[PDB]
DNA sequence: TCCATGCGCTGAC
DNA sequence: GTCAGGCATGG
């Protein structure tokens, strides 16, 4: 995560809402936010998310009474993707994990935030000829919102992983808010190279297969997208290695294949997965942040987690178009 | 709400 | 054609 000088989001509060590993949180903190109210049912999520804010986040928010919830300015959501994901089937509304967002809207109508922030993945948009989106849209302009969704690649944003995600802002209407505006990309400096832990911390994540079969050669030169150099198997989802010169594969939090949940990278002659710090870096998460206990959870809980570069930036410009109420 | 891995198709080119 | 992006099942 990058750091941000003036705190727009100062003296706002906010919920974190299937919380996770916190990514919302050390964005909207990082801008000056306070965090009055969490919600995550993953045990080992739950543990982690203790571990780095110090509190345990309430249980399984179809079951909780909106009214119980505290009042708040922002309202932060980066629900289940699974049921979007072009990876899975696709069922969308139609699957349990589908419906969370319906569970927004009811705790949304109650307290009406000034600002709701969600997140989910690219295919979102375009889920079921658009339907999906639209019923978004119109759910929140019916709750008197405005409503502002974009794709964003994290490759655009300082971060070497190409993970394309759905933001959706939503401003009440009584606030009149004409000037938001998703932050605009930049040149990307940094690389899944120089993100690396050293060897002597990752030996045994080193995989050899006497099935690799090499598709390009290394590059020597940098570049903003992923480059496959050779597969292992089929070549399937976890059986691709890349270059460490390129950007990193989207992570998966219930992948498979031989290098799952990472994927495979070509570091100094050797095919190996990423770390659970690395992993952590790849989404911005600062060094300081605690990783869970088990790696098998840490992979989990960070391939379902959120950018925080990406976060922030947008983070920064709600609390720009807030601040803006000349007379 | 355990951990591991071979898929087996989908969306966007 | 090229390639990035959860489910099912075994222990
Ligand atoms: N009914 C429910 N109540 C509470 N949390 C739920 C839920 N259904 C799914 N979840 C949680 O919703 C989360 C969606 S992924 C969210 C990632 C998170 N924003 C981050 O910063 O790491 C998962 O951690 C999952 O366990």
């Amino acid at each position: 995560m990058i750091e941000i000088k003036d705190k727009q989001l100062t003296g706002l509060r906010f919920i974190d809402l299937f919380a996770g590993l916190g990514g919302f949180r050390l964005a909207l903190e990082s801008c000056g936010a306070e965090c009055v109210y969490s919600n995550e049912w993953d045990k080992y999520a739950q543990e982690v998310y203790e571990m780095n804010f110090g509190e345990k986040p309430e249980g399984d928010i179809t079951q909780v009474n909106e009214k119980t919830i505290p009042d708040h300015d922002i309202l932060c959501a980066g629900f289940p993707c699974q049921a979007f994901s072009i990876s899975g089937k696709q069922k969308g509304f139609e699957d349990s994990r589908g419906t969370l967002f319906f569970d927004i809207a009811r705790i949304v109508r109650e307290k009406k935030p000034k600002v709701v922030f969600m997140e989910n993945v690219k295919n979102f948009a375009s889920h079921d000829n658009g339907n999906t989106l639209e019923v978004v849209k119109n759910t929140m302009n019916e709750l008197d919102y405005s409503f502002h969704a974009k794709v964003l690649n994290a490759l655009d944003y300082g971060i070497p992983q190409k993970r394309e995600r759905i933001y959706m802002i939503c401003f009440r209407n009584d606030l009149n808010i004409q000037n938001f505006q998703f932050p605009k990309p930049f040149e990307l400096n940094t690389f899944v190279k120089d993100l690396l832990l050293p060897d002597s911390e990752v030996e045994h994540l080193v995989i050899d297969r006497k099935d690799l079969v090499m598709t390009n050669q290394e590059i020597e030169q940098t570049t903003p997208k992923t480059v496959r150099l050779g597969i292992v198997g089929k070549g399937g989802q976890g059986e691709r290695i890349y270059s460490t010169r390129g950007i990193a594969i989207t992570l998966s939090a219930y992948g498979g294949g031989i290098f799952a949940k990472t994927g495979g990278y070509l570091v100094n002659g050797k095919t190996r997965k990423l770390h659970p710090r690395e992993c952590a870096r790849v989404m911005g998460y600062p060094d300081s942040y605690k990783v869970h206990p088990s790696t098998s959870q840490a992979y989990k809980q960070f391939g379902n987690s959120v950018v925080i570069n990406v976060l922030q930036y947008i983070a920064y410009n709600i609390g720009s178009s807030l601040n803006f109420k000349p007379y």
